[PDB]
């Protein structure tokens, strides 16, 4: 008899699994895609990210987790609300919680790079990137404005 795989938890990252003779199916949730291999699902689509709400761009043609699973607010065009951090749709989009985000075709988790993705997060200082943060120095003579990440 077959092994019902649904009843892992490696299964189906970020989507529902659903047994079948043999392995199984990942159905991925809306916005969401199968990787290639078939074993988890996630969004690779592109957009704006913002800091309020859309206004305020942090970041160009990125993707939703890379943004809403670091510092964004909301994400694209049409305008999305990035998910409060204790509901399932954050669970979905950020598995593996705050400051990191699936490989769009590895689906591991990675550290995003908020630098290079979210230059935004520090507008006239330098920017460091850590592992599940970043770090942002503003210049002599500014201050880094808390609100609106920009360096004064
Ligand atoms: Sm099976
Ligand atoms: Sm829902
Ligand atoms: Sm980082």
């Amino acid at each position: 008899t077959d092994v019902n795989e649904c009843l892992d938890p490696t299964t189906c990252i970020s989507g529902n699994c659903v047994n079948t003779p043999g392995s199984y199916i990942c159905d991925c949730p809306p916005d969401f895609e199968l990787n290639p291999t078939r074993v988890g699902c996630v969004d690779t689509r592109s957009g704006n990210c913002y800091l309020d709400i859309c206004s305020n761009e942090i970041g160009v043609g990125v993707s939703k987790a890379s943004c809403c699973c670091s510092l964004g607010k909301a994400w694209g065009t049409p305008c999305e609300m990035c998910p409060a951090v204790n509901t399932s749709e954050y669970k979905i989009l950020c598995p593996g919680g705050e400051g990191f985000r699936p490989n769009p075709i590895t689906v591991i988790l990675e550290d995003i790079d908020e630098c290079q993705e979210l230059p935004g997060l520090c507008q006239g200082g330098k920017c460091i990137n850590t592992f599940g943060s970043f770090q942002c120095r503003c210049p002599t003579g500014y201050y880094l404005n808390e609100d609106t990440r920009v360096c004064d």
